[PDB]
Order: C-alpha cells, then sequence, then structure tokens
C-alpha cells in the first residue's frame, strides 16, 4: 500500500506500477532514468529530438499523442496501473484519466518554486511508485557527483565574472523568442551549485522559472556571461538576429562571452538533463583557461 | 517644447512636423490627431491588425519591421522627431539620436495601468506635434464613448459581470492565450464599464497579460469570456473543437463567450480604446 504524495494530494497504489503511461517529458525522462520503459508516452518524436537523454524510449512504447490532448481512448487500451502527468494539464481531465488508472499529478512550483527541489522530490516519488527506490538515489547520487566535478573545473580555471544569464531560445511567429530563466528555475539552481551567479531579475522569482520575451530584454544582463539553448531549428535564429543591433552590439557577444549549449538540453527535464546541463556549462566556460 | 517620456527628457525647439513612428500605438496616436508621419514601421498588417479609421497614405514610407527597422531608410528621411517604444529602442537609442530627436515610451511609466500611460503618452505626443486642442477632442470623445457603453450594460441588468479577456492565436500550433490582467489597457476600459476581471485578481503583470494555454482558462471558468483572435480564424479552433478543458469549460457550453473583431488592437491608442468599449457593451447585451 505505497502512498504517493503529489501536487494534487494523495493517490495510494496497491503494488508498484509496472505498466506506466507518461504525459510529460520530465516524468518520462524520470521513469527512463529508473530503467523502466513506459507503455504509452506523449510526443515521443520531439522528445527524442529535444530531450534526447541517454535512456531513450524503446519502440515498444506507443505514442499516446500530443501532450496537449492525450488520446484517452488508447490510454485505456493499454490498461496501465499508473498515469503520471503535470497537474497543469492533468486537472483539466483528472476524472477522465483517474477512471483508467490511479493518476498522480506534480507541479513545478510545489516548494516555493525552487524547481530543482521539486524536480528531485517528484523524481523520488516516481521511483517509489515504480518500486525502484534504490535505483532512484543511485541516479540522484550520480547527479550530485556531477555537480561536484563541474564545480571543480570552475575554480581551477578561474574567471572574475561569476555572473551569467541563461535563456532557452526559439522562433515563434517569425520572431526570436527568449525564455530567460530566473533564480528559482531548475537550470539556474544547477548553475548556482557550480558557484555561478544569475544576474537576470535578482531576488525576483517567477512561478514558472523564466520570463518569455524578446532579444530586447537581453540589454539588462549584457555585461554577464550568456549561456543559451536554441530549442528550435537554429538556422533561422541567427538569420533573424544577424542584422539586428539589439543582438549584434550586445556586450557579451562583442567580448565572446556567449556560450551556446546544444539544443539537445531540456532545461525543464529531470536528473539526466540536470547532469548534462551542469557538465556542459563547466566545459564551455572553462574552455578558455 | 519639452516632452516627458520613459527614457528621460527631450526638447523640441519647434512643434514636430516630420515624424517617424516605430510602434503602432503611437502611429494611432499620431494619426488620431491629424498629423501624418513621414516614415512608419510595417504598414500592411498594421492596417490589418489595428485598422485605424484615419489611415496612413502612401505619402508615408515603410521603414521596415517594428522589430528591426532598417535604419538606413529612416536616416534618409531626416525626421523632425522619432517615436518608438523604449523597450524596442533602448538597444538602438544611440543610432536614432544621431539622426533626429528621439523619444521613447513604455507602458510601465504610469506604474503600468496601461490605460493611464496610453492617455498620458497621447497628450505628450499631442504637445510634441502642437495639436493639443485636437488631443482634448479625441480624449473627450473617448470618455463619452465609454459613457454610452457603461450605460448600455446596465439598461439590461446583469449579475455575473465577471469577465475574462484574452488575445488568442496559435504558436507552434498550440492554442495560445494572452489572458489580460487588471492593469492592461483593455481591462481598465471594461472596469469603468462596470465589469470586473477575474483572472489573477489583485495581481499586476508589467506586461498587462500572461501568455499561457487553454488550461489557465479553468481559473476563470465561472466568468464571461471575451476574446479576440489575432490569427486567421479557421486556424484558431485548431485543436480545441474536440479538446476537453475547452469543452467542459463552464462558460463555453453555456455560451457565456463573446467574440470581438480581429482588428481590435487592445494595445492601441484612444480610438482603439473606444472601439473596445462600444464592442464589449454591444456583445455583452446582445
Amino acid at each position: 500500500a505505497i502512498t504517493i504524495k503529489h501536487a494534487e494530494g494523495e493517490t495510494k497504489l496497491d503494488k508498484p506500477a509496472k505498466k506506466v503511461v507518461v504525459l510529460e517529458w520530465v516524468y518520462s525522462e524520470d521513469l527512463l532514468a529508473l530503467g523502466v520503459q513506459p507503455v504509452g508516452m506523449a510526443d515521443i518524436k520531439n522528445y527524442n529530438k529535444w530531450v534526447n537523454t541517454k535512456t531513450k524510449p524503446s519502440k515498444d512504447v506507443v505514442d499516446v499523442g500530443t501532450r496537449q490532448q492525450p488520446n484517452l481512448e488508447e490510454i485505456s487500451r493499454l490498461k496501465p496501473d499508473l498515469i503520471i502527468t503535470a497537474s497543469f494539464r492533468g486537472k483539466a481531465i483528472k476524472n477522465e484519466l483517474e477512471q483508467i488508472a490511479p493518476t498522480v499529478m506534480f507541479d513545478p512550483s510545489t516548494s516555493n518554486n525552487d524547481h530543482f527541489a521539486e524536480m528531485t522530490e517528484t523524481f523520488k516519488q516516481i521511483a517509489k511508485a515504480v518500486g525502484k527506490e534504490e535505483e532512484g538515489k543511485k541516479v540522484l547520487a550520480d547527479m550530485d557527483k556531477a555537480f561536484a566535478d563541474a564545480k571543480a573545473k570552475i575554480e581551477k580555471a578561474d574567471l572574475k565574472d561569476k555572473n551569467i544569464a541563461m535563456a532557452q531560445a526559439f522562433t515563434a511567429k517569425n520572431v526570436p523568442t527568449f525564455r530567460i530563466l530566473t533564480d528559482n528555475s531548475l537550470a539556474l539552481q544547477v548553475t548556482k551549485k557550480l558557484g555561478l551567479t544569475n544576474t537576470f531579475e535578482a531576488g525576483k522569482s517567477e512561478p514558472d522559472g523564466f520570463k518569455q520575451t524578446t532579444v530586447e530584454s537581453l540589454q539588462s544582463v549584457q555585461d554577464s556571461n550568456f549561456i543559451y539553448i536554441v530549442a528550435d531549428e537554429d538556422n533561422i535564429f541567427d538569420t533573424q538576429l544577424k542584422g539586428n543591433p539589439a543582438w549584434e552590439e550586445l556586450k557579451f557577444k562583442k567580448e565572446n562571452k556567449m556560450y551556446k549549449l546544444k539544443g539537445d538540453t531540456w532545461i525543464f527535464g529531470g536528473p539526466e538533463s540536470a547532469t548534462s546541463l551542469a557538465t556542459q556549462v563547466a566545459d564551455v566556460m572553462t574552455a578558455k583557461k
């Protein structure tokens, strides 16, 4: 009678789930980190393209459909014993998914935001729901060593400016869009473990961990280091900015304080995405010393 | 002439006569007074998305996108005065002042409350061009247009005067909603028409809205829903015509939804504001 505490409260499970359906990428990456293959999964194609962690979904999992509109018909057809989704897009159809199986719902702002705290608590609660409580802390102890070795390269390769600003970038309706992350976000919570300091919007936190805006907002952090992920086909990203003085004459671009990570890095992911981000930051920024 | 704008102060020795506009709300402000700019950004869908009744002639020349106006053409226009948003001009502020006196506004100078900054930017632009008397005209007609509106919604009494407004469109083919907040220009207008917004209540977004998806509409399920599709219409009901969390919304299957016209630029000036008023009062009563 294992007991799962999630955002929307409590859902008891008789036995650890073996046939599980995941309706968000973070929760899917969590189950795959625990060596558990789902039975259904939303948006697998663009998960393999944009999350792209080391434990990929197997072909035996079916595409449930879009994360926006899960195909309720073919969730039931698989008779899962546990459904995991975000409470944001779960309460929308909570009764309709609870009637297939016990349903658990997590929300990134469950512990004063701190999306890293909520990321780990949700990841362990999923390990307990799946019976992989020991495979859980191995995955998480591995991430703690990774944040240590990343921090190690930051001090033996010394720089003065510990200041950085991070953004996830894409193109939307033909304008380069920036999700500039704030203190409470998971990705900047990782960078703080490496001794870095985010300069975007100070002690202000946004409940979703970023501000979605345009290149014009980059002026306020233009003196810091810029780390960004282009989670879109980036050939258009530069083309829409290559003639733009808001982008070209930005101070960290002139001083080559720009560090473009790979678009592969899903900053809203779980433990495998947090390790990859950490060691990516340590290697791009300590490539000069 | 000395003006007051978001990025400091500027002084015009003579009332402006040869103006370049880089944002639509200030285009509408400029045209609503009877003064034609010499250059303006993005005419075609400006006339499509704002579609102000005083239209820009072909005497005005398109100096590029609001996002990136190719500043060579604006230079060869030798303007009397340049208007843009401080948000869009801060990155290039230097390059403009090399060309002509540049002044820049931002919806936040009135501690947001985007209605207050709109009308005050209007009077400041009126003082710049020297058409202060026309300014009083356009503003007074607006307050009256608000009164007839405000009067119509009570000649038919109503209880659930809770509204929720949103600008909607598709993005990465996800139905996206710009659900407006209490300090937006739009909700300040309906506030004085007798309606009360229910989305995020006593909270202020500096943008006057929150960009989100369908799921956020549950928070204002019990209110009246007012929206404008800033996107081609058949595209709008892209993924919602059969989508729960849109179907089981209380205001839908009870048809407490009222759809404004697509060319209702809720981020515009006084005439866009009046148009908002009389529209809401129209479809609310219906």
